Parts: C-alpha cells; structure tokens; sequence
C-alpha cells in the first residue's frame, strides 16, 4: 500500500495531508489543516504496516504534527491513529487527539479528541 | 527541552521509550511494550514543540509506533499525543489511540484508548 | 430541545437508540446494537442541557448503555457525549467510549473509542 | 458490587462523585467538579453491570453529566467510561468525553477528553 498511501489526502474540514509512505514504515509530509489558526504547512511524520494481513482488512498507520512552523506556534500537537481502506474510494479512516501545553493546573483540559476521514478527492 | 525529552522513559506497563528530539522539532527512537503481545524495539516517529511557552506550561508532543518489527506484526498503529513537564519529577503525560487494520465490519471496534504516564526512573 | 431529541435515531450502523428528553435534563430509553453481539434493547439514561445557548450552538448531551439486558451480558457500557443539531437535518453527533470489565493485566485494553452520527432516518 | 459501588468518591482533582446503584443497574446522583468553573452539584445517571464476570475482572459503568444546574450553565456534558475495581483499595477507573455546545465551524474542537481515577477516600 506505499503508492496506495503516498500522495494527497482531504479530510472533511478542507484540511491538506500530504504524506509520502516510506518501504520501511515510514510517513513523512506536511498538513495544512482549514481550520484552528493554523497557516501554511507543518512538518508531521509517522509510521504505518508495510506488511498488512492480506484478508480484506484495512491497513493501520499513524502520524503526528506539532503546531509549531515559521508562521505560528499554537504550543499543541495531534496525532492521527486510523487506517488506509484501499479499493474504488480510498479513505483512511483516523480519530485523533491535540494535547495543548498546559498548566498542572489546566493539565485536566489538555486533549481535544475527533475524527478526520481523508478522500483523495 | 531537548535535552529534558531525550532518553530513556518508563510507563506505569514497564514499557520502554528512547527517544531522540531533534532541534527541528522531531522525534526518533524505539518503543518496547510490556504488554499486548509486542516484542522486542518498534520503530517510533513524532513531534514536538521545540519552541514552547515560556510560562510554566507543558511542551507539546507526540509520537506513532507501527506495530511490526523483525519478530512480530500485530497490524496495529499506536499514537501518544500528550506534554512533557519538567522539573524535579520530569513527566511525559499522554493520551494514546491504538488503531488495528479491520474490515469494514469490524472498524466500529478498530480503536483501543488510554492514558500512559511516563517517568525518567 | 425537548421534542427534538426525543424520539426514534438511528446511526450509520443501523443501530436504534430510543430516547425521551425530561424537562429536568433526563434522558430515558433503550439502545438496540446492530453490532457487538448485542441482542434486542438494552436500557439507557443520560442527560441533557435543558437551557442551550441561542447563539446557533449545538445542544450538549450523552448517555450510558451497560451491556447486560434478559438476553445477554458483555460486561461492558458505552458511553456516547455529543451535541443535538436541530434543522432540516436534526443530528446527534457522539463520541463514544466502551469499556469492558477486565482483569489489572488487560486493564490498558480495556477501552474501545469511536464516533457515531445520528439521524431521524 | 451494588454496595461496593454506592457511596462518596473522590477523583484526583478533588472532585465529588456521589452515586447510588440500583439492583437494576441504574446509577444515580450527584457530581462536584473542583474544576472548570463548575459550582456545586449537577445530577448525574447513568448505568453499570449487576451482574459482573466472576472471574476477577473489574464492573463496566459509565454515567453522565450535564453542565447545568440552578447556579451555571456551561452548555457541556461529559460521559465517564470506565470499571469498579473492588479490594482493599477499590477504585472507580474512568475516561470521560466533554462535550461543548458548538456552532458546525467549532465542531471540530467540540470534544475533550481525559482520565479520572476515584478512590473513597
């Protein structure tokens, strides 16, 4: 599934994950996310199964960014854990979640949780 | 906090993580769980703010582990989203999503959570 | 919110969540599973706010579903927390969290995470 | 674990969580956040397994508030996943999904999510 996975995915929100999958497991690319005062693009990497069961099932990978480029520092980071449905209409199907830096005292309300479904459209 | 994120962290499981920040703001290392069938050191990638608040709060981070390596493939993908504290008892508290490759079936019940604090001893 | 939210919902599983919404902020009824070997209707309670803000805002709301009815015990509840979309197109929009009775051992495991949209049709 | 389950808890922010278990199934109630400009008590429902494994593992349960009683109103209500694990120090061991009312451009950070541990003391 690296060609399956390399390339440019969408997300719901108009979000932009580009992502090239490595033969080794490896995930390397840029998100530019449409919304939470983000600009431009951020580095993220990650990693998913280079040698997925051969039954039907999707592929599971997953990446991270930290809110942090040249333009803006929102001091969080998410990760996205899901997996790549190949076939007619790729999806990769993830839930994440964005920790914020925070205070001992605000540690309680550190985690944002959702999901983003990526289309190649 | 480059220095306060890089080495050798223990969870509550007895897990193992060596890691590595980047000045760029990158994770490298290895992950060993105690539990869930792994074995032996997985890959791990991830971020980290390396420019954080300046005012008591946490740096921002996460990390992925694809669960294949030479031993084992369980076809799963954990990732940690969480924030490092340092000073005196220097923690790393996550969140964490597990997702296994399912069939469509099956993808209601792809992702396991839970929260794993990690420790320097 | 009341007559909004009570009522007859169904999820993109197929499963049927029955609810009447109380002018106290109670929620009652039964949850049926189309998934997880689940068998017919299992009791819910949960709550909602019964004074939303004005501003177009969704309604806040979730509830619990043990998994144990005459038929069957899974050992294990659900918890969905969302928000009522009123409109053309009413939704409820959950998160969900399944917990099953485990042993210390399988503790970490314990917790499945999802998402399910529900609609009047 | 009707008996082992009804009563006083306190999680590790110094909330109050007061619960009654009915022989039903039913959990019913009272929650004190020490946190998130909550004031005083909010009722709470929800459900948990009468009738658990006998095998050692721990009792499912969840339950519900809503962030409205007579002194506020946040227009949230979190959900408590988790299990009653019985003995010489029993604990109630949680994930919880805080839902905020939102507008369809905020949905995406419409959910936190964390970790609560009570003990009865």
């Amino acid at each position: 599934d690296q060609a399956g996975i390399t390339g440019t995915w969408y997300n719901q929100l108009g979000s932009t994950f580009i992502v090239t999958a490595g033969a080794d497991g490896a995930l390397t690319g840029t998100y530019e996310s449409a919304v939470g005062n983000a600009e431009s693009r951020y580095v993220l990497t990650g990693r998913y199964d280079s040698a997925p069961a051969t039954d039907g099932s999707g592929t599971a990978l997953g990446w991270t960014v930290a809110w942090k480029n040249n333009y803006r520092n929102a001091h969080s980071a998410t990760t996205w854990s899901g997996q790549y449905v190949g076939g007619a209409e790729a999806r990769i199907n993830t839930q994440w979640l964005l920790t914020r830096g925070t205070t001992e005292a605000n540690a309680w309300e550190s985690t944002l949780v959702g999901h983003d479904t990526f289309t190649k459209v």
